[PDB]
Protein backbone atom coordinates (compact mmCIF):
# COMPACT_ATOMS: atom_id res chain seq x y z
CA UNK A 1 0.00 0.00 0.00
CA UNK A 2 1.36 3.12 1.33
CA UNK A 3 4.91 4.06 0.59
CA UNK A 4 5.35 8.02 2.10
CA UNK A 5 4.90 9.39 5.27
CA UNK A 6 4.43 13.09 5.47
CA UNK A 7 4.78 15.61 8.82
CA UNK A 8 4.75 18.94 8.94
CA UNK A 9 4.74 21.88 11.08
CA UNK A 10 5.35 25.45 11.03
CA UNK A 11 6.45 24.79 14.76
CA UNK A 12 3.11 26.58 16.56
CA UNK A 13 2.05 24.61 19.23
CA UNK A 14 2.02 21.04 19.48
CA UNK A 15 1.67 18.42 16.87
CA UNK A 16 2.76 14.74 17.89
CA UNK A 17 2.56 12.71 15.18
CA UNK A 18 3.20 8.75 15.68
CA UNK A 19 4.53 6.95 12.06
CA UNK A 20 2.21 3.91 13.00
CA UNK A 21 3.02 0.18 11.58
CA UNK A 22 2.13 0.27 7.63
CA UNK A 23 -0.45 2.62 6.80
CA UNK A 24 -1.32 3.38 10.24
CA UNK A 25 -1.07 6.77 11.86
CA UNK A 26 -1.62 9.03 14.57
CA UNK A 27 -1.52 12.63 15.63
CA UNK A 28 -2.58 14.45 18.62
CA UNK A 29 -2.20 18.21 18.37
CA UNK A 30 -3.01 21.16 20.38
CA UNK A 31 -3.09 25.03 19.44
CA UNK A 32 -1.81 24.90 16.05
CA UNK A 33 -0.39 26.99 13.56
CA UNK A 34 -0.52 25.56 9.81
CA UNK A 35 -0.01 21.48 9.80
CA UNK A 36 -0.78 18.04 7.48
CA UNK A 37 0.39 14.95 8.99
CA UNK A 38 -0.51 11.95 6.65
CA UNK A 39 0.45 8.88 5.06
CA UNK A 40 0.07 7.56 0.80
CA UNK A 41 2.75 8.14 -1.82
CA UNK A 42 5.92 9.66 -2.98
CA UNK A 43 4.17 10.35 -6.49
CA UNK A 44 0.81 10.79 -6.72
CA UNK A 45 -1.83 9.94 -9.55
CA UNK A 46 -4.71 11.19 -10.80
CA UNK A 47 -6.10 7.90 -10.90
CA UNK A 48 -5.37 6.51 -7.59
CA UNK A 49 -8.05 5.09 -5.39
CA UNK A 50 -7.37 6.06 -1.70
CA UNK A 51 -8.92 3.77 1.31
CA UNK A 52 -8.83 4.38 4.44
CA UNK A 53 -10.17 4.48 7.95
CA UNK A 54 -10.27 6.66 10.51
CA UNK A 55 -10.21 5.04 13.83
CA UNK A 56 -10.28 8.59 15.59
CA UNK A 57 -11.25 11.73 13.93
CA UNK A 58 -11.77 14.05 16.65
CA UNK A 59 -10.72 17.88 15.82
CA UNK A 60 -11.37 21.32 16.49
CA UNK A 61 -11.09 24.40 15.04
CA UNK A 62 -9.70 24.27 11.70
CA UNK A 63 -8.61 20.46 10.94
CA UNK A 64 -9.64 18.91 7.89
CA UNK A 65 -10.21 14.83 7.23
CA UNK A 66 -8.69 14.95 3.79
CA UNK A 67 -6.61 13.51 0.59
CA UNK A 68 -3.86 15.89 0.12
CA UNK A 69 -1.37 16.76 -2.46
CA UNK A 70 0.53 18.65 -4.74
CA UNK A 71 1.29 19.27 -8.18
CA UNK A 72 4.11 21.07 -10.06
CA UNK A 73 4.19 22.64 -13.12
CA UNK A 74 2.30 24.40 -12.03
CA UNK A 75 2.15 24.50 -8.10
CA UNK A 76 -1.25 23.63 -7.24
CA UNK A 77 -1.94 22.33 -3.28
CA UNK A 78 -5.07 20.29 -3.87
CA UNK A 79 -7.67 18.97 -0.93
CA UNK A 80 -10.44 16.37 -1.09
CA UNK A 81 -12.22 17.25 2.20
CA UNK A 82 -14.08 14.48 3.97
CA UNK A 83 -14.72 15.38 7.33
CA UNK A 84 -14.06 18.86 9.34
CA UNK A 85 -13.80 19.92 13.10
CA UNK A 86 -15.84 23.41 14.20
CA UNK A 87 -15.32 25.18 10.66
CA UNK A 88 -16.43 24.06 6.94
CA UNK A 89 -13.32 25.34 4.97
CA UNK A 90 -14.48 27.20 1.53
CA UNK A 91 -13.60 29.44 -0.68
CA UNK A 92 -14.56 30.58 -4.36
CA UNK A 93 -17.78 28.36 -5.18
CA UNK A 94 -17.54 26.81 -8.38
CA UNK A 95 -19.57 23.77 -8.46
CA UNK A 96 -20.10 20.00 -7.23
CA UNK A 97 -19.23 16.33 -7.87
CA UNK A 98 -20.81 13.81 -6.78
CA UNK A 99 -17.94 10.47 -5.37
CA UNK A 100 -17.98 7.63 -3.25
CA UNK A 101 -21.55 8.18 -1.57
CA UNK A 102 -21.14 11.90 -1.16
CA UNK A 103 -21.59 15.48 -2.74
CA UNK A 104 -18.84 17.47 -2.48
CA UNK A 105 -18.53 21.80 -3.12
CA UNK A 106 -15.93 21.89 -5.07
CA UNK A 107 -13.68 25.76 -4.32
CA UNK A 108 -10.38 27.76 -5.56
CA UNK A 109 -8.37 29.65 -2.77
CA UNK A 110 -4.90 31.15 -3.33
CA UNK A 111 -2.55 31.30 -0.47
CA UNK A 112 0.25 34.24 -0.40
CA UNK A 113 3.90 34.43 0.94
CA UNK A 114 3.27 30.90 2.39
CA UNK A 115 5.44 27.43 3.20
CA UNK A 116 5.25 24.82 0.10
CA UNK A 117 7.22 22.41 -0.87
CA UNK A 118 9.09 24.95 -3.26
CA UNK A 119 10.18 27.47 -0.54
CA UNK A 120 9.17 28.98 2.43
CA UNK A 121 7.31 32.11 0.90
CA UNK A 122 5.40 30.88 -2.20
CA UNK A 123 2.42 31.62 -3.76
CA UNK A 124 0.26 29.31 -5.15
CA UNK A 125 -3.40 27.96 -5.65
CA UNK A 126 -5.20 25.25 -3.97
CA UNK A 127 -8.05 23.41 -5.36
CA UNK A 128 -10.78 21.89 -3.06
CA UNK A 129 -13.76 19.29 -2.85
CA UNK A 130 -15.19 19.64 0.39
CA UNK A 131 -18.21 17.22 1.30
CA UNK A 132 -21.26 18.96 1.85
CA UNK A 133 -21.88 17.09 5.46
CA UNK A 134 -19.34 15.48 7.40
CA UNK A 135 -18.54 11.74 6.07
CA UNK A 136 -18.77 9.17 8.74
CA UNK A 137 -15.48 7.87 10.06
CA UNK A 138 -14.64 4.17 11.56
CA UNK A 139 -15.19 2.22 8.53
CA UNK A 140 -13.51 1.58 5.96
CA UNK A 141 -13.95 4.20 3.48
CA UNK A 142 -12.74 4.98 -0.55
CA UNK A 143 -11.97 8.24 -2.20
CA UNK A 144 -11.85 7.65 -6.14
CA UNK A 145 -9.63 10.76 -6.74
CA UNK A 146 -10.02 10.25 -10.37
CA UNK A 147 -13.38 11.87 -10.00
CA UNK A 148 -12.59 14.79 -8.76
CA UNK A 149 -9.86 15.82 -11.21
CA UNK A 150 -12.52 15.36 -13.59
CA UNK A 151 -14.45 17.43 -12.24
CA UNK A 152 -12.05 20.09 -11.18
CA UNK A 153 -10.91 19.91 -14.92
CA UNK A 154 -14.73 20.77 -16.08
CA UNK A 155 -14.16 24.14 -14.15
CA UNK A 156 -10.76 24.88 -15.33
CA UNK A 157 -9.00 23.92 -12.42
CA UNK A 158 -6.23 22.09 -13.82
CA UNK A 159 -3.61 20.18 -12.40
CA UNK A 160 0.31 20.35 -13.08
CA UNK A 161 2.30 17.67 -14.98
CA UNK A 162 4.71 16.77 -12.54
CA UNK A 163 3.30 15.05 -9.44
CA UNK A 164 4.71 15.63 -5.97
CA UNK A 165 3.11 13.65 -2.96
CA UNK A 166 -0.30 12.48 -2.21
CA UNK A 167 -1.90 11.54 1.74
CA UNK A 168 -4.44 10.87 3.00
CA UNK A 169 -3.89 13.56 5.61
CA UNK A 170 -4.94 15.22 8.79
CA UNK A 171 -4.73 18.96 8.40
CA UNK A 172 -5.10 21.98 10.47
CA UNK A 173 -4.77 25.56 11.43
CA UNK A 174 -5.53 27.39 14.72
CA UNK A 175 -6.40 23.10 15.95
CA UNK A 176 -6.18 20.65 18.42
CA UNK A 177 -7.45 17.49 18.53
CA UNK A 178 -6.52 13.61 17.52
CA UNK A 179 -6.74 11.42 14.77
CA UNK A 180 -5.69 7.89 14.02
CA UNK A 181 -6.17 6.86 10.24
CA UNK A 182 -5.10 3.67 8.94
CA UNK A 183 -4.37 4.35 4.47
CA UNK A 184 -4.00 1.99 1.80
O1 LIG B 1 -5.35 -4.58 2.82
C1 LIG B 1 -6.49 -3.79 3.17
C2 LIG B 1 -6.60 -3.71 4.69
O2 LIG B 1 -5.49 -3.00 5.25
C3 LIG B 1 -7.91 -3.05 5.13
O3 LIG B 1 -8.01 -3.26 6.53
C4 LIG B 1 -8.55 -2.16 7.25
C5 LIG B 1 -7.43 -1.41 7.97
O4 LIG B 1 -7.98 -0.38 8.80
C6 LIG B 1 -8.80 -0.91 9.85
O5 LIG B 1 -9.29 0.16 10.68
C7 LIG B 1 -8.43 0.55 11.74
C8 LIG B 1 -8.90 -0.09 13.05
O6 LIG B 1 -8.14 0.44 14.16
C9 LIG B 1 -8.26 1.86 14.33
O7 LIG B 1 -7.47 2.23 15.46
C10 LIG B 1 -7.72 2.56 13.07
O8 LIG B 1 -7.80 4.00 13.15
C11 LIG B 1 -8.46 2.08 11.84
O9 LIG B 1 -7.82 2.63 10.70
C12 LIG B 1 -10.00 -1.65 9.25
O10 LIG B 1 -10.76 -2.26 10.31
C13 LIG B 1 -9.56 -2.72 8.25
O11 LIG B 1 -10.68 -3.28 7.54
O12 LIG B 1 -9.05 -3.66 4.50
C14 LIG B 1 -9.02 -3.67 3.07
C15 LIG B 1 -7.77 -4.39 2.56
O13 LIG B 1 -7.75 -4.29 1.13
O1 LIG C 1 12.19 21.54 2.02
C1 LIG C 1 10.82 21.39 1.63
C2 LIG C 1 9.89 21.17 2.83
O2 LIG C 1 10.03 22.19 3.83
C3 LIG C 1 8.47 21.12 2.27
O3 LIG C 1 7.50 21.16 3.32
C4 LIG C 1 6.25 21.69 2.86
C5 LIG C 1 6.00 23.06 3.47
O4 LIG C 1 4.75 23.55 2.98
C6 LIG C 1 3.64 22.78 3.45
O5 LIG C 1 2.44 23.36 2.95
C7 LIG C 1 1.62 23.98 3.95
C8 LIG C 1 0.79 22.89 4.62
O6 LIG C 1 -0.18 23.49 5.47
C9 LIG C 1 -1.22 24.05 4.68
O7 LIG C 1 -2.27 24.48 5.57
C10 LIG C 1 -0.67 25.23 3.88
O8 LIG C 1 -1.53 25.52 2.78
C11 LIG C 1 0.74 25.07 3.31
O9 LIG C 1 1.36 26.36 3.38
C12 LIG C 1 3.75 21.34 2.93
O10 LIG C 1 2.75 20.54 3.57
C13 LIG C 1 5.12 20.74 3.22
O11 LIG C 1 5.26 19.53 2.46
O12 LIG C 1 8.35 19.92 1.49
C14 LIG C 1 9.20 19.91 0.32
C15 LIG C 1 10.66 20.21 0.66
O13 LIG C 1 11.39 20.47 -0.55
Amino acid sequence: STDYWQNWTDGGGIVNAVNGSGGNYSVNWSNTGNFVVGKGWTTGSPFRTINYNAGVWAPNGNGYLTLYGWTRSPLIEYYVVDSWGTYRPTGTYKGTVKSDGGTYDIYTTTRYNAPSIDGDRTTFTQYWSVRQSKRPTGSNATITFSNHVNAWKSHGMNLGSNWAYQVMATAGYQSSGSSNVTVW
